[PDB]
């Protein structure tokens, strides 16, 4: 095998990220992370766009002058929140988009 | 101001990534790249998904443990590439995907 960017473990604390006079509940979430890296060979368990193979071999040509690829989040998925509105009342966003790791791939 | 995750100049020589013997034609093509940061404060010329803004605070909070951001092409174009085929004949592509980056973000 090689490289793995894959979807770990990550669970998030709306107080200590400084949102809870925003989010009543819940108090923490499961928001997930995109970590390994991109480097050959690859995972046959992922697939990377064309331009990502091409920055990991100049790279790796000229480490130097150009970076890797990323490992991060390619797909998002929603979850439901408890916020307080303007007029300060409790209110179910449903879906809440963009707030968990759905899939993760090299970009 | 602050962070700067920003598309910027990266010409690339198929030679040297060991693909001309796959690539006839260009011998070199403008791929583009995606640098700089993705820190609080963030351009208000972008927009990271909400769980890049997650995970952008408690790496602030947590940094040893868990990574920040990371600033990749959100969008890509195609290029044309004349190509030896299997029968070894040169062969337009004409939009071969995902070539050069169009747009950066932090994801």
């Amino acid at each position: 095998a090689g490289s793995h960017c894959q979807k770990t473990s990550l669970r998030v604390n709306f107080e200590d990220i400084g949102w809870d006079s925003w989010i009543i509940a819940p108090k923490e979430y499961e928001a997930y992370e995109c970590k390994g890296g991109c480097f050959f060979p690859l995972a046959d368990d992922v697939t990377p766009t064309k331009h990502a193979i091409v920055q990991t071999l100049v790279h790796l040509k000229f480490p130097t002058k150009v970076g890797k690829a990323c490992c991060v989040p390619t797909k998002l998925s929603p979850i439901s929140v408890l916020y307080k509105d303007d007029m300060g009342v409790p209110t179910l966003k449903y879906h809440y988009e963009g707030m968990s790791v759905a899939e993760c791939g090299c970009r």
